[PDB]
This record gives structure tokens, C-alpha cells and sequence, in this order.
């Protein structure tokens, strides 16, 4: 039982706020001081006051926006082993979208990571929209998960403020790692993984806090899940798969290769694809990953492979509008 509430409101816009709800950097100033607080765990809303998952979520990110595009509302899966482009991507995300606010939430990183982060967050237009709640490797595992929840509930207050919210959390795996000691420390069993099964029941609970509501307001969120090589296959990933609605996996061989971001769209998906995009866009859509298919088939040991692969490189700096994406993919398909 949290009875910890923690502060919400635009007064922390600008803010980089760390587990003991103090602030100890900021990328941003900003003009309005409101500070309320509001308590850390919260009920996802009633399914009577969800809103369809119909309007897109638009990334400003080629290969998804197109293949994989998102819904307002929806929560997304980042599956990335490590080195293959995973901060970048979320940096893209938050860059070449079109949220009235951002709330990111760094759970059991480095330092130098959190730092990462701020310093893109100091050099970003999106500054005056951002919060950054973190716990370095140097906090406990309460403090790293409280992280998650402070993230979540300064979204949840934008949103019932009327706001299109997005989240990011990096990572799930940190913040399931965390839960596990706790729940060791409260004497429970270790189920497989030396997970105790209460920590895969409490995913739901956290990850369906999200969504779009009747009443305006919605949180699109984007949850990480680090990957080792090949592994024991990964029984979080998978629950996490399950979970949510749906999940965009960064390739080795893509990065390696480079091919950033590192997008494997054989192995992702949206699965609230076919109700976000026009009838027009399934058949580009649908036509593009024929086109796919087919130069995969080529890859087994004709030339629109240069101008397919420039549609997918993009660099983390350049955000395209939709129409600019889909121009481009109607010319490939041409
Ligand atoms: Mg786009
Ligand atoms: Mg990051
Ligand atoms: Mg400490
Ligand atoms: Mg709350
Ligand atoms: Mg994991
Ligand atoms: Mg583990
Ligand atoms: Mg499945
Ligand atoms: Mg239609």
C-alpha cells in the first residue's frame, strides 16, 4: 500500500526530477509554477471511460509511421538488445512527434545515461514540454520502481488535464528486476527466472494505466524491454508481448549493418494498425511489405533495394510528415 503521492503539474515542465520527488537539473525553464501532488498508485481508468483507439499517434518516423503506425492511446513495446540504437530511437519518438506533453522515466541507469538524456532534452524544442523522472544504478530497487510510478502519475494528471500525454519507460526490465527484490525481501517463492509471479501480476496494473479517455485526455506510452542473445528466449518479454498493443523489435543484423534505426518490421507489429490508417494507406502498406518479402527473398546469398532502404535509414535528426512518408512510399511501390 503506496500512500505516497508526489508532485504533479506544468510547474515541473523543464524538470529533471529523481525518486525522492526533488529536482536536481532542468533542460528548461518554465513560465508557470503549478505544483499539486496526487497519489503514485492509481487504478487504471474503467473500461466505460475508454475512448476507441482511432486517431493516430503520428512518430514523424518513416518505417512506423507507415508499416507500424500508432494509435492515440495505445502502449507500445521497445524490444532492443544492447548497442543497436534503442536511445536513439526513443530520442526520435520524442523529437518528430506531435504530444502537448512528455514524461520519460529512467529506471535504474547509469549516470551517464540519465545524462544522455538530458543533454538531448537540453539542445530540443521539446524542452518546455518534457519532464524527466530518473533512478540511477546508485537507488534501491523501491526507489526504481516508485520512478516508474511518479513517471505514470505526472502523466496521468496531464491527461485528465485534457493533454495528448506520451510516456516513455526505460526500462521495464530494470523496473521487473526491482519488483523481483522487493518481493524476495517480503519472503515470497521464486517462480521461473527467480521471478516471483506476483511481479508479472502487477504488469497489468502499471501498463493499463495508460490509454485515451471519453472525457479528453490520453497517454500513448512506449515501454522498453532489454534484450540479452538469445537467452532463455526472455520470460518478460514475452509477457510484456502479451500485454500490450503490439511491439517494435531493433535488429542486430540491421545495426550492425547500418541500418538505423534498426527496425526489424518482419518481426513487429501495431495492433491497432488496420483501425488508425485509411483504406488507401492498408494497400500502400500492404503493397510496401510485399516489396519487402520479395527483396528478402533476393537476400539469400531487384534494384529497388537503394531507394527502399533510403525510405527506411532515417537519421535520428530528421522527423517527415505523414504525407512526405506516404509520397515516398507511393514512389517505391511505383
Ligand atoms: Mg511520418
Ligand atoms: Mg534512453
Ligand atoms: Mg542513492
Ligand atoms: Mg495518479
Ligand atoms: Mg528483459
Ligand atoms: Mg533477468
Ligand atoms: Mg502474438
Ligand atoms: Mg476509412
Amino acid at each position: 500500500g503506496s500512500h505516497m503521492h508526489t508532485q504533479v503539474g506544468r510547474g515541473l515542465l523543464g524538470a529533471v526530477v529523481n525518486p525522492l520527488g526533488e529536482v536536481t537539473d532542468k533542460f528548461a525553464v518554465t513560465d508557470n509554477s503549478e505544483i499539486l501532488y496526487r497519489p503514485v498508485d492509481n487504478a487504471p481508468p474503467l473500461y466505460s471511460e475508454r475512448a476507441a483507439i482511432e486517431k493516430p499517434f503520428l512518430t514523424g518516423i518513416k518505417v512506423i509511421d507507415s508499416l507500424l503506425t500508432c494509435g492515440e492511446g495505445q502502449r507500445m513495446g521497445i524490444f532492443a538488445s544492447a548497442g543497436c540504437g534503442k536511445t536513439f530511437l526513443m530520442n526520435m519518438l520524442i523529437e518528430h512527434s506531435g504530444a502537448d506533453i512528455y514524461v520519460i522515466g529512467l529506471i535504474g541507469e547509469r549516470g551517464r545515461e540519465v545524462t544522455e538524456t538530458v543533454d538531448y532534452l537540453k539542445n530540443s524544442e521539446k524542452k518546455s514540454r518534457c519532464v524527466l523522472v530518473y533512478a540511477t544504478s546508485d537507488y534501491s530497487s523501491v526507489d526504481r520502481c516508485n520512478a516508474a510510478y511518479i513517471a505514470t502519475a505526472i502523466a496521468e494528471f496531464f491527461r485528465t488535464e485534457g493533454h495528448k500525454v506520451a510516456l516513455f519507460i526505460d526500462s521495464l526490465t530494470r523496473y521487473a528486476r526491482a519488483l523481483r527484490d522487493v518481493a524476495l525481501a517480503a519472503g515470497e517463492s521464486p517462480a521461473r527466472r527467480g521471478y516471483p509471479v506476483s511481479v508479472f501480476d502487477s504488469l497489468p496494473r502499471l501498463l493499463e494505466r495508460p490509454g485515451k479517455l471519453k472525457a479528453g485526455g490520453s497517454i500513448t506510452a512506449f515501454y522498453t524491454v532489454l534484450l540479452e542473445d538469445d537467452d532463455f528466449a526472455d520470460p518478460l518479454a514475452e509477457e510484456v508481448r502479451s500485454i500490450l498493443d503490439g511491439h517494435i523489435y531493433l535488429s542486430r543484423n540491421l545495426a550492425q549493418k547500418g541500418q538505423f534505426p534498426a527496425i526489424d518490421s518482419l518481426k513487429s507489429i501495431s495492433r491497432v494498425f488496420t483501425q488508425v490508417v485509411d483504406e488507401k494507406h492498408r494497400i500502400m502498406a500492404a503493397a510496401f511489405r510485399e516489396l519487402l518479402s520479395e527483396i528478402e527473398e533476393l537476400r539469400t546469398i531487384y534494384n529497388k533495394i537503394s531507394v527502399v532502404e533510403s525510405f527506411l535509414k532515417q537519421d535520428y535528426r530528421l522527423g517527415f510528415t505523414y504525407e512526405q512518408t506516404m509520397e515516398l512510399i507511393g514512389e517505391t511501390i511505383r
